[PDB]
Parts: C-alpha cells; structure tokens; sequence
C-alpha cells in the first residue's frame, strides 16, 4: 500500500496483538451472551453463608420448579458472581477499540494526516527519481523534462521543509498516544492481574431469597469459569506483551531526541557535507523511515544538499547550451575577436569551456559564478568583461590566468563584489574599472593593489573620482594610455602627471577640467589628446604644446570654445584633430601650418566660411562639416586629391561645384538636408563611389542625368 | 501477485495445510461452543468409585429434576472431563495461528519485508527487460532510452548487490523460523498423540457432590467424543505432513549451504563465465527462485556479468559516438593528415570504422581493445597509435593491417603490454616505441623480431638503450631514419653504426654520449645528424666527417662546446647547422666558408662579436642570435638579400644599423629583449612585412612615423 513504510516493527507487532486480542474479545462476547448461565442449586445444610457439604442413595428433593431454578440463577447470576466474570470480555473489547483508536489517532486525525501524507508522497516522488539514481552513482546528458522535473521537485522539497520545521505536531502526538497506551497497559495489567482470581467455577450466594423459593443459600456453578479464566491469562499475557513492546517505543523515543536528525552518515560517506540537520517535526518522519528502511532516507538525503543543486543548474545549463548552439551565440566586438556574451545567465555553462578558439568572454549579471578550471582548457581567451558580477576562482584557474591572461573589464555597484584575486595577476595589460572607487572616504585602498600588475599599460578609470590617485601616479610611470571619465566630476590634477613621462594616451572624457593641464607639458611622449565635455573656455595651452615631439591626434571635441588660437601653426606633426560640438565662427588660416592633418572634422559647429587656403594642406583625407553655416564650398576645398570622406550635412550649400569629378579618391560624401536644386554632372566622374558612397535626398537624385544614375546602379551590384 | 515467485512448492503447501487445520479449529470450536454438553447419570450400585452396571421392566427413578441434572453435567464436565476434550479446537487454533504466523514472519517483518521488496522489484525489471532478451538471444539498433534504462539497472543492480552481501538477515529469520516450525511439529505430535486416547464417549465422574443431589459417582456420556476424536485424527495426520515438509525444508537448507550460490551451470554453458559467485543473503534469493522457476535467476544473471556490462558499454558508445561527431571530432596533425585521437575511452566505437578519409588513428589509456575485422572498412588509415593499449586483433583484421598500415605508435610500461602480432605487419613503413625494453640480463630479446619487418624505414625506439641490440644493428642495414632518444642513458656504440650504410637520420637524443662516437665516421651517406643533450666536451672530429659528403643538417645543440674546431672550413656542404645552448666564446671565420648554409643558428651562446665573414653567406635563410652578447652586427651581414628569418633575443644591442632597410626578402625579425630605443625610418620600406612579421615593443613601436603603420595594417587583413 501506501502507509507501510510509517509502521515500524512495534507498531506492526502491536497492530497484530491488537487483532489477536479482538479475536479474544469477540469471542469471549459470543461466549457470554450464547450461554452464560450460572447453574445455581440450593443446600439444606448452612454453615454460615456455605453450604456444609457433609438402603440406597437417592435423589434430593427440593420442590423447586424450573421457573424457580431460573429465577435463582438470575439473581445470583446479577448479585454475587464477580463483575470481572459477567463483563470481562467487554472490557477486553473497549481496550482494543483504545488501544486501535490511540494507534490510528493521528493517521485519521487531519492536521497531522495532511503532513504525513505530503512527507509519504514527497518521499515516494523522490525515491524513485532517476537524478537520485545518478547522484548515488556519482556519489552526462539528461532530458530536459528529467531535469525541469528534478528542479520542480528540489524546490517542492524546500518548500516543504521550510513549512514543516515549525508544526512539531506529528511527533507530539505520536508521543502523547504512546504515553496513553504505556499508561493504559500498565492500569489493564494492575487490575486484570488482581481481579483474574476473582473468577472460579464454585461460587457461593446467599441472596436472601426466603419468600419466592424457600432457601437461603445456594452452591452454583459457572461453567465459562474455566474457559475464561484461560482466555484472561491468554489476553494477560497478550497485555504483557504489548506493554513491553510500547515500553520499547518510549525507550525509543526519550533517548535519541527525535526532534534533531544526525544526517552524517551520508555527509561523511558520499561526501555530501552541505546537508543542514532538520529541525523538529521532520527529524521523526526519518527516523521512523531509517526504522523501516534506511534506503528511502538516503535517497532523499540528496534533494536537501546544495551541492545537488548546484550541479543540477549546471546540466541544465549544459542541456540548455550546447556547442553548436553556443558558437551561434559567438559575436565579433569592434576589435574584430570572438567575443561570447552572457547576459542575465543564472551561471557559467561548463559547455562554453568547450570552445577553443573563443577570445574574449563577457559576463553580465550572473550571480555569485565561479569560474571552473575548464577554463585551462581554453587557449585563445584573452579578454574577460565582469560587468555587476562577483567572479570566485579556483587554484588552477587562477594560475591559468596568471600565465594566460590580457584583457579585464569590471563594473561595479560596490567595492564589496570586485574579485579578489584580481592583484594576483601580473601578466594582465588593460584594466578597466567603471565602478566606483570613492569609497568611504578612503585613499582609495580598493585599487591600492593596482601596482602589483608590472605589465600594466592601459587604464579606464570610470569612477567619478574627485581626484587623480597616488596609486594611479604610482603606477603610470610604465603605462602607456590613461583614461578618465569623470562624468562630469570636477578633477584636479595639482600637478601630479609629470611623474609620468611614457604615456602616450591621456583621454580625459567628461573630467570638467574647464582648464588644460599645466603638467600635460611634462608628458612630451602623449600622442594622443582627449578632451571631451571638460568645459573648457581658453584652449591658448597650445602654446606650450610644440615641445610634445609627438602630439598628432589631438581631439577637443564636445567642448565651448570660441577662437581658435594661432598657436596650432606652432604645432607641426598633427595627424587628427577633432572639434566638434563647439561654438567657433572663425577659422585662422594658421590652421593650415598643420600640413599632416589626415582626418580634420569640424561638424555640429557655429561656423561660416571654409578658408581658401585649405588647398595648402594637400595630405587632408577626412572633413566632415555636418550641420554648419557654411554657404558654399569654395573651390580650393577640391584641390586636395587625397581626400577620402567629406559630410556636408544639415548646410545651406545652394551650389555644388563642378570639379568634383578631379578627386578620385572621395569614397563618402553626405549631402543630406542641403538647399541644393542641381547636382553636377561630373558627380559620375568618380570611379570609386558606391550608392553608400552618395547620401543625398532623392527629390534633387533624378536632376543630374539618368546615365551617370544608371552606372551607379550598375556599379551597386557588388 | 509478486511474492508468488517467492514461496517454493513447501510454503504453499503449508499454507493450504494451515488453511485445512484453521477449518478444522473453527469447526471443532462452533461444536464445542454451541453444544459441548455431557449427559449425566447417577448411578445406584458402586464398586470402588465405578458404576457398577450390574413382571415387566421399568425405569428408575433417581429423585432429581433438570436442574440438578444440569448442575451434576456441568460439574463433571468441569472436572472430570479431560482437559484436552475440551480444548482440542482451541489448541488447534493456537498452533495453526503460531504456524501462519513463523511462516509469514520474514514477509511481514519490516526488515527483511522491505529488503526482500526491493529484490522483487528489482528480479521483476531485469526479468522482462529487453537488454535481457537480446543478451538471451545472442547466449543491432538499440533505442537511447532503453540503453540509458539498461545501464542504470546495471547500475542499481550493482549497487543493491553491494547493499545485500553484507546482510546476512533473510537466510537467518528463515532457518529459525524453519527450526521452529520443526520443533513445535514434533511437540504437537508427542503431546497430541499421548493425549488422544483420553477422549471417549463414556467418562465415570466421581465428583464428591452429595449435599446437593445425593449420588457420589456419575455415569457421564460425551456426545461429541467420536466427533472430536475423528477431528483429532485428522489434525494429527495433517500435522503430520506438515512436519514431513517441514523436514524436507530444513534438509533442503541444512545440505547445501544457501549462503553460496554456485552460478556456474549458466557460466559454463553461456560462455558468460565472469558471473563471481554471490555471498550471503542474496544466493539464498537466487535459491529460492530457483526453487519456483530457473528463468527468473537465468534472465536475471545477465547483469552479474562483466561481459554483459563490457557490451552494453560499447552499443552505448555506438550510440553516443555517432558518425557526425567523429567526423568533426578529426583533426590535422603536423604531418598534414586526418587525424583522430581517443583518450581514455573504454572501447573503440564501431561508428568511428565509417570514417573512410580517416588516416591516423590515436589511442591512449583505452583498456582491453580490440580491433573488429570492421578496421577493413577504412580505407585511408595509415599510422596507428596504441599508448599504453593492449590490442587484440583478429585473422581478417590482422591481415588488412598487413596489407594498408604505414607507421605504428605503441607507448607501455611492461614488456607484454606490447602487441604480440606487431612482427607480422610486413608493410610497415615507421615504428614508436615510447617504453622500456630494457628486461632482465637480455639481450632485448622482445625487440628481436625486428628482423622480421624487412620493409622499416623509420625506427623510434625510445627505452633508455644501454647497449644496442644486435638485433638494431643487423636491421639498420636496410633503415632510413633512425631515432633513439635515452634520456640523458648512456650509450656505447663499439663500432655499431658501421653495419648500417645506407641511413640518413641519426637523432641520438639524450643518450649521453659525453663524446663524439668513432662508428659515425663509416656513415657517409647519412644527411641529418643530432646529438642533443649528449654531454659533450670537444667536437674536433671534424676532420673524420669529411668523408660525409652528404652531411648538410649537422646539429649540435644542447651541448657543452668550449670553443668550434677550424676544421669546419675543410667541409663546405653545410645548410642546417645548430650550436645553441652551447659556451663558446668566439665563431672561427673558417666556419663562414661553407657558402650553402641556409638554416645557420646559434642561440643561447657566449658569443662577443660576428665576424664580418658572416656577411659572406648569401644563401642563408634563418639565423638566431638569440642570448648572445653581440655588441653589434657587422654591415657585411645586412648586404646579403637571401635572408628569412633573423631572431634576436637577450643580445646587448644599442641601436639597429640603417642599411636594414635594403632588405626585400626578410620575412620576419625579432628584437625582444634588447634596450633598444630607436626605429629607423627606412624600416618601414619592404615588400615583405607585415604586423606578425615584425614584432617589437609596443614603446619601441611608437618611435617611427605614423603615415605607414595605417597602410601596413589596412593590408594586414589579407
């Protein structure tokens, strides 16, 4: 059946005495009432309430009629025969139905009833499990309906142990009914044992009967005295018995404390040690099964180990993720490397270590993830993004790592959540952080350990850092490019970067400097020069740029600036300059003196004219000046052959001049939003110009003629 | 139901006798409780508290009425009545419960209830399994759900062993249960037969009532003393049957010792002799159902064998290594040839024989394989790696191999682990040996059958040679490349490279040689020489290698060279020479002579200066001056164009010379390691060069001119 394995061997064995003694009961009952007589006779002869017992013999008569016979064996049947002898089978009966009552109470009564029929389903569903087959093996593919149903099971399981821990109702009444039926045992047996001699085959009584028969005493005889007296003994010995067995039953429970369970065995066999002890209500329930069959505990042993569970959510993972699925997942970043994204994941998949060939990794919010050693197995990782995720390594791993690791990028709500182990390695080049390092009030500890990397070259610091660290200071000595963003934050530098003289980048996005650096004029080997939303009025510093042998990309850009100093004719080797987003109406001509420009872009600026001069710097490959006030392009603009990408969008250009058939090399050019009525008809004239190559309004498309619309078309094929 | 398979012919055969003597209880105890009367009659005349028995007849008349007749029945009845007259059915019903109740104690004892469940569920599943039919069958296409389902009852099966062995519980409840039926037998039988003479119909009751009726002594009639009598006979020889089984049981158990469990009669027929004979508690099981069908134990001992489980291991494998992943799982090795390597895994599947492309086939750490006539099918194979795997080959097989195998790779330990068939593969072309010959105080006599293969021209022993074998010198008369690699043994020679003389590798890795061997000189047609790691001291045998007209890949690296012999100018014919990792303190000019150098390399040297005398060797393609204190390097070198490749590591170098520039023809160089600072322009000028031919420091990077590191990359993508 069902209920079975609730029962242990004691309460097997008293349910059978049980039944023994309600076969005594019965049939003691059929006795009594079938015939139960009393065979009454009177004496002549009386000896104080007795009778005295004292040519052929011959019948005594007595002139008694039958009716009288039987009213006499009534009345000493009622009066003097013992109560025992009249009612001792339905004593026998009513103990029985106790003793079955006190047994059944909590299986019939439903507030338990309910919860050991959720404990006897819950581990029946869990016995048979084949995730509990696999995890004894263990102690590599399964279904997916195999797992969904493993994991609805583990949860169902913890539910239920969550709510059951506070009832502790089962095992009360489980020892309050055991203490009722030890006290019943021991009444029944104190006055069965003192009241079994009162029952005898003889018995004497003097009923005062003198005015219905004539005598006063007589000697009857019961003739079920002897057939119930071996029944009493039989149910004595029957009571003996089942109150030794419940005297087991209490030593049983008032020795072990039933409400804490051991669960060792398994944790210090199968090494499952993350098996908590239940609480009380539930220890029972396995205690009572370890005494039917240690088996079905094991085997439920497992559903409350996290290790199970974990390791459960990593094949579902590797079910849910296999290679050929997961290559598809694989993107190319803008640096052109394989690059695998996982976004909201509940963890790393043990399939993803599978790829070789992947480079770069990225983690996003993917909680508490350790990274398995079978990252050894990659060999091309280089790059690995933990963005709002705590990453856990192993020993191995972080050897691996320590040997084959390039590239690290982290974000951060809390110091608390960056790894710790991200000092230990040494060989890392690129780090960046884009958390918060403005800790509580510290000098910033967090990142004090940033010297241990030796090979570290490039920085990305985005944390709203209210001033350049000692430790950044420290360590710039060998980096090569440094990056702020300050998002906005006001930053001070107090002359703190001429301890660094190798860095070739130095990109202060949003740093609210609204004043170039004195000490940048220390760094003569920065090539590269960033200023983006510093708020910047007064860029005249150029004037101390000329001694920076390699300044060649400076970008000023998304800045208020009204006049372009003359001082860029100071600089020489300038290959990339950039400023967009300002408030600039005149151009100098000096400008120019830069005859090394290749990708100049002023776009979005507060301008009128183009110079005449620009003709001079005969190395431009880029200008894109989108969104001005330009109102016509003078023609020297076309002089330069070199030019290779030239956006003229959101202008008043109401003419476009003819010669642009001269340049060869004009891949792009963007026209978009411009007053134009006519187009040339050298626009054809180029023989490298794809349809992406010419953004223009197709209303002004059709005015140039069909033939050169009809080559471009031809040439758009491939 | 389930436990019929459970009871032999005796248990149901007690059951039904039980059965018969409970009917025989109730029958005899509704006589006795609806009439059990005894009718009595005084008698007259006594003799000695006996009856005496001594116109027209007439009755007697005693004076007594009903009651008195009643009163004097029950009397004797009560006492002079025997004891087992009265409580034959009562005694029946005792011993026919006791009987039911030792013969169904173990199936109602928790536990060996649940243990002896558990053992039919278990013979149930593995009885109608479909893995059991086929393996009866066998004495193809299997479904992945029921080869998961055959190994984990395998599994389960396995375990439920182990969990049983130790029990020892099922065996012993039964025998005690079996002596106790015996002994309650012949006690009912002793008392039973003594005490049935003492029921009879005619009972004499001297009862000693005399104040009550007036007669001492009583003729009494027992109307159901015939009745009971003839019951009484019946139960007595029902008894005795059941003690007859009950006998034959207890003989059964106490001659053949049901602990151990021969199973040999199947492993004998079969040829599934690996099924170990089973311990306690569980060949008592196997007994029992034997007892009720040979089948169920037949079918069910198909999972106690190793073969049975070896088999399904490997239609599993079949199952899981299908076509498809073998396919991807090739590779190329360095040889330029699929490849496919199988690590660990227990068996060769038979889907991997379908790859007729495949070429290589690796084997590592796979236990007991064996190569099916199948191996025919692939049609490419050509080399065959067995790493520490005892191979078993058939006829057909084996003669396929014969036919289409090219090269053998074997790695042992022991001498036997080694293929035994290895010498009757007559076109082998290569050999590997990876393991230790060296036996004891032989004369490497497993190896001896090299003579055998004729057709070699590749011979790889690696076993740490102290002397060569006779056998390889008598063989290396016909050999091509010859590799023996000692690990730093040492070797002795004593003129054993004079017998060969027609070789043309002569690797001597690691084989201590601590001098130049004077059996190499007789050697004049080898082309390839190396003695790495050999402990050498002086090398000025030079003079004796002139006779080697053919020598052009002379390498000597690993070694301790004090300083190079002038003799190396007597031979010209050098193209591949190594000195690395040597002291020597300067390179003679002489050594410059040989014009045809082209794979010239001395790494890791105590070198000073390069004579200009290097500049000379125009047909030089790779030098590495790697770990070399070269001040500087000599104008003369950089005006030969032939060069390819020129490494440079750890060397104390300053500045670069600018006449580099010139070069068309260098592929790739290398400058790690070295304080340099400067990049010369002119650099940047080479038809050949590219990003991962030239790789510098990244500070070092920055030094040159931007305008063509923009278009080097642009053509870096292909």
């Amino acid at each position: 059946p069902a209920y079975r394995i609730l029962k242990p061997w004691w309460d097997v064995f008293t349910d059978y005495i049980s039944i023994v003694m309600l076969m005594i009961a019965v049939f003691g009952g059929t006795l009594q009432v079938t015939q139960d007589k009393m065979i009454c006779l009177p004496c002549k002869w009386v000896t104080k309430d007795s009778c005295n017992d004292s040519t052929g013999p011959t019948g005594i008569k007595y002139d008694l009629d039958r009716h009288q016979y039987n009213y006499v064996d009534a009345v000493c049947y009622e009066n003097r025969l013992h109560w025992f002898a009249k009612y001792f089978p339905y004593l026998v009966l009513l103990h029985t139905l106790i003793f079955l009552a006190c047994s059944n109470f909590w299986f019939k009564f439903p507030r338990t009833s309910s919860k050991l029929e959720h404990f006897v389903s819950i581990l029946l569903k869990c016995f048979d499990s084949p995730w509990t087959t696999r995890a004894l093996s263990e102690t590599g593919v399964l279904d997916k309906k195999e797992g969904e149903q493993a994991k609805a099971l583990f949860e169902k399981v913890k539910k239920f142990r969550t709510h059951v821990e506070e009832g502790d109702i089962v095992y009360r009444l489980y020892m309050r009914q055991t203490i009722i039926k030890v006290i019943k045992f021991a009444l029944i047996i104190c006055y069965t044992v003192y009241y079994v001699h009162n029952i005898k085959f003889d018995v004497d009584c003097t009923v005062d009967i003198e005015s219905l028969t004539g005598y006063r005493t007589y000697r009857c005889a019961h003739p079920l005295a002897t057939l119930f007296k071996i029944l009493a003994s039989f149910y004595i010995s029957l009571v003996i018995f089942y109150g030794l067995i419940c005297m087991y039953t209490l030593w049983w429970m008032l020795r072990r404390s039933l409400k804490k369970y051991s669960f060792e065995s398994i944790r210090e066999e199968s090494s499952y040690s993350d098996i908590p002890d239940v609480k009380n209500d539930f220890a029972f329930m396995l205690h009572l099964i370890d005494q039917y069959d240690p088996l079905y505990s094991k085997r439920f042993a497992v559903f409350l180990s996290e290790v199970s569970e974990n390791k459960l959510r990593q094949l579902n993972l590797n079910n849910e993720w296999t290679l050929d699925k997961l290559r598809q997942r694989l993107t190319k970043n803008a640096q052109d490397k394989l690059e695998l994204h996982l976004f909201m994941l509940s963890g790393i998949p043990d399939t993803v270590f599978d790829l070789v060939e992947l480079e770069v990794l990225k983690l996003e919010l993917i909680p508490d993830v350790t990274i398995p050693p079978s990252i050894a197995q990659l060999t091309g990782l280089k790059e690995l993004w933990l963005y709002h995720t705590a990453a856990k390594i192993e020993a191995p791993a972080l050897a691996f790592l320590r040997e084959n690791l390039r590239a690290l990028h982290i974000k951060f709500t809390d110091i608390k959540e960056i790894p710790l182990w991200i000092y230990s390695l040494k060989t890392l080049e690129e780090l960046h952080l884009t958390g918060n390092l403005s800790a509580e009030n510290n000098r910033y500890i967090v990142i004090d350990g940033l010297r241990e990397l030796k090979r570290l070259k490039v920085l990305r610091l985005k944390s709203n850092l209210s001033k350049l660290p000692q430790v950044v200071t420290d360590v710039g000595v060998h980096l090569q490019k440094l990056s702020i963003n300050n998002e906005g934050t006001k930053l001070i530098v107090l002359n703190s970067l001429k301890k660094m003289v190798n860095l070739t980048e130095l990109e202060l996005i949003r740093c609210d400097l609204e004043r170039i650096p004195h000490s940048i004029f220390s760094l003569h080997n920065l090539q590269e020069i960033d200023l983006k939303d510093n708020n910047l009025k007064t860029i005249e510093e150029i004037i101390s740029f000329q001694h920076l042998h390699r300044l060649t990309c400076l970008k000023l850009w998304y800045n208020h600036i009204a006049y372009i100093p003359i001082q860029i004719g100071n600089l020489t080797n300038l290959e990339r300059l950039y400023l967009n987003r300002n408030k600039i109406e005149k151009i100098p001509t000096q400008l120019f003196y830069c005859r090394k420009l290749r990708y100049l872009d002023l776009s979005h600026n507060n301008l009128t004219f183009l110079p005449a001069d620009i003709g001079l710097l005969q190395n431009l490959q880029n200008l894109a000046v989108t969104a001005n006030r330009i109102e016509a392009l003078p023609p020297e603009l076309f002089q330069c052959r070199k030019l290779r990408a030239l956006h003229l969008g959101n202008n008043v250009l109401q003419s476009l001049p003819s010669r642009v058939g001269e340049l060869t090399n004009l891949t792009q050019i963007e026209l978009r939003g411009n007053r134009l009525e006519c187009l040339p008809v050298e626009l054809g004239e180029c023989p490298l110009l794809k349809r992406s190559g010419l953004v223009v309004e197709e209303d002004l498309f059709s005015t140039l003629p069909p033939e050169v619309k009809e080559r471009l078309w031809r040439a758009d094929k491939e």
